[PDB]
């Protein structure tokens, strides 16, 4: 694979980073990333040469980057920003993610650990690898928390005061926005992800991204209910699923004003049925909550829900007296169906007559 081509240029490649965490946590990877003592991009290109695929060079990050079948392959020089692997690694961002593995045929599988990656990895705990690691990449603050979120990871003494300080610097609004804005779209895809909300309250971030925004009861019990559908909902229907993560933040943003709602979800680059959802929850919902109390006849109900987006509804089963309205229209009202003859009787208008005859056997 590389040691091979390694050897033969002389040059000194390693698995490196968050693919090492994973494969010591005995997780499936199929993204690898690579950092060369040597040139990595010819190295990179030799390796593409003989698989006989296809390489994608970047001479300015002095990258190359290359797909062999579904697995992906990302080759880079050792750099500081020659530099050797200890160099390269010192930069990154935590313990768990400063660590490597030789792919080179003399030490093949030898983890090298400097920081005590894996001390801090059995430990469970997130630790940045210079004191400074917050205030040089901000978006860390976030990370840590997120990775804490995942792994169920609690910050070291060191690590959660810089923290801290790097939040009460205010530096998270500072910071880069765009960056801030990607690690929030990685957030929201965990499983984890309410964790990382809980860590989020606690550390008070997301007080010093989004405008105007403070923490509320209300809103966190309205999230474990939310965890508490979502849950239920993937249990009952596996096609019926969708991106789950998208409704907690607009949860979260619920209390916000529209104008600057809007503009963060614009911000967020969200899917449209999203922004679409938050448009809807403002100021239509609240009469669809009314009507949907005062709807007498399942048929009723099955003719507001109908138009409405299965996000909505579930986002409308937070309520518990609209509970087992919801359920019913999920598991019964919408999957009737019709005979034959029936229709040709119909035909001797129709949709007008089908609804009707839907209003007729549904309320049974
Ligand atoms: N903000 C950062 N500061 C320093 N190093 C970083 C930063 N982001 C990523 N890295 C380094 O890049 C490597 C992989 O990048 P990435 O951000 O995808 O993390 P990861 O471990 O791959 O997380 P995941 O497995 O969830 O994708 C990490 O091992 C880390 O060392
Ligand atoms: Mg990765």
């Amino acid at each position: 694979m590389v040691g091979q081509i390694a050897k033969e240029m002389g040059l000194r490649a390693y698995i490196v980073g968050g693919v090492v965490r994973d494969i010591l946590l005995g997780k499936e990877v199929w993204d690898v990333d690579f950092v060369v003592e040597g040139n990595a991009i010819e190295l990179a290109k030799e390796l593409a040469r003989r698989h006989g695929v296809n390489v994608h060079p970047f001479p300015e990050f002095g990258t190359a980057h290359l797909k062999i079948g579904k697995l992906k392959l990302e080759f880079a020089t050792a750099r500081r920003e020659p530099a050797s692997l200890k160099e390269d690694l010192i930069r990154r961002d935590f313990t768990i993610n400063a660590m490597a593995i030789s792919v080179n045929l003399e030490d093949y599988g030898t983890l090298i650990d400097y920081f005590g990656g894996l001390r801090d990895l059995k430990d469970k705990v997130i630790r940045v690898l210079h004191p400074v690691s917050f205030i040089e990449d901000p978006v860390r603050i976030l990370r840590a928390l997120r990775f804490a979120g995942r792994l169920n990871f609690k910050l070291s003494r060191s690590t959660e005061k810089l923290l801290k300080q790097a939040v009460n610097l205010g530096l998270l609004k500072e910071a880069p926005r765009g960056r801030l804005i990607n690690e929030i779209k990685l957030a929201l895809r965990e499983d984890r992800f309410l964790e990382i909300l809980e860590l989020y309250r606690k550390y008070r971030v997301l007080e010093e991204i989004i405008e105007g925004f403070q923490w509320n009861e209300k809103v966190l019990q309205k999230l474990y209910a939310l965890r508490k559908v979502v849950d239920w909902h993937a249990l009952e229907f596996s096609e019926e699923r969708i991106d789950y993560g998208w409704l907690y933040l607009l949860i979260l943003i619920s209390n916000l004003d529209y104008e600057r709602g809007k503009h963060f979800l614009e911000e967020m680059s969200a899917p449209s049925w999203v922004r679409e959802t938050y448009k809807f929850m403002k100021f239509k919902l609240g009469s669809l909550k009314e009507e949907l109390k005062k709807a007498k006849e399942n048929y009723e109900v099955y003719r507001l829900l109908k138009p409405l987006h299965t996000s909505v509804l579930l986002l409308l089963m937070l309520e518990e007296e609209l509970k087992e309205k919801i359920k019913l229209y999920l598991e019964k009202l919408r999957k009737v169906k019709l005979p034959k003859e029936k229709i040709e009787e119909l035909k001797k208008e129709l949709g007008e007559r089908i609804e009707e005859l839907k209003r007729e056997i549904m309320n049974k």
